[PDB]
């Protein structure tokens, strides 16, 4: 059968609302006045009233802004009933696909990550790994693709930039010589995660690196 | 049967999340390891993952802040399954009632209301009626109870306060003499609606009153 195609709607629309999405129609409206209605989650069950349909015109409406991270797909049914009260079509599946906007900053899995490394390891040695997640799409876009960096290191002793971070994996490594527990037994690294693979919003956290004997 | 009572949770909770709500338990856990799960809108169907249950402990969790004006009541089912894979209880109804916080300001049904009145009507004469709605509860609290007032009138001719408004019905009336079309053919009233029956947040709109001949 011919049916309404899935309707794609970006999250966070500015309106105005109610917003026309697509117009339902039964061709039995030639012979009879038709009253349209819709059912399903988002229409007549939780969350109720996100979508509506204009009874006589068959216009499907979105009544407010959508949030992909709450519900990314709605599955509704359109109905068509004659003025005398008989259903004149089998209910039609209607799908609404909510598409992404970059509206989440990255979120570190901890506020303070802790790791350790032996003084005197080779430059290039992995120390630890930090992680930030991002609720946004990372399949079709970079909205949810996190890039990692180190913002600063304290103390600046002996050299200011003792560590680096793999920009995609969040693994922190030693890139210099000169680790010495007796001189500096612990470093605090301000670490950052930025979405749009580096071009977007940035969140900050801390990694503390204990220098072992 | 003994069952879990409806669980009341105010909207807009500050957490931390996940938040323990109530602990499910089958007393067959004496004889057998039990795995708990929950189903329904808010758990395994849209909106998915608002609630969860700890598999072994039976703790029901709320995972994020709720919004009474989106969904005010959730109807879930708790399940109890033995480690060998048999259901050992009939699923239990679980209700979550989301209680109100005053988080909506009043909203006027129009930005500009228009009415008219004959010059020379008696003081006390009704002119028009304006309306603001408020999404918040108005049954148990004043969160959704709107009080109306007039903020100002332009021009201030002949007297500054020609009209009043019924603080609950939003009906505007003439309270002075001296309406005269040839002198002032139209007035603009800045009107306000405030929730908590006057004690709360205030929204503003305009009513324009044409003086008829
Ligand atoms: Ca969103
Ligand atoms: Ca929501
Ligand atoms: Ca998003
Ligand atoms: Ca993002
Ligand atoms: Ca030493
Ligand atoms: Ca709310
Ligand atoms: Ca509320
Ligand atoms: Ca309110
Ligand atoms: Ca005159
Ligand atoms: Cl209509
Ligand atoms: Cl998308
Ligand atoms: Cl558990
Ligand atoms: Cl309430």
């Amino acid at each position: 059968d011919w049916v309404v195609a899935p309707i794609s709607v970006p999250e966070n629309g500015k309106g105005p609302f109610p917003q026309r999405l697509n117009q339902l129609k039964s061709n039995k409206d030639r012979d009879t006045k038709i009253f349209y209605s819709i059912t399903g989650p988002g229409a007549d069950s939780p969350p109720e009233g996100v979508f509506a349909v204009e009874k006589e015109t068959g216009w499907l409406l979105l009544n407010k802004p959508l949030d992909r991270e709450e519900i990314a797909k709605y599955e509704l049914f359109g109905h068509a009933v004659s003025e005398n009260g008989a259903s004149v079509e089998d209910p039609m599946n209607i799908s609404i696909i909510v598409t992404d906007q970059n509206d989440h900053k990255p979120k570190f899995t901890q506020d303070t990550f802790r790791g350790s490394v032996l003084e005197g390891v080779l430059p290039g040695t992995s120390v630890m790994q930090v992680t930030a997640t991002d609720e946004d799409d990372a399949i079709y876009t970079y909205n949810g693709v996190v890039a990692y960096s180190i913002h600063s290191q304290e103390p600046k002793d002996p050299h200011d930039l003792m560590f680096t971070i793999h920009r995609s994996t969040g693994t922190i490594s030693v890139i210099s010589s000169g680790l010495d527990r007796e001189k500096v037994p612990e470093y605090t690294l301000t670490i950052q995660a930025t979405d749009m693979d580096g071009d977007g919003s940035t969140t900050t956290a801390v990694a503390v690196v204990e220098i072992l004997d």
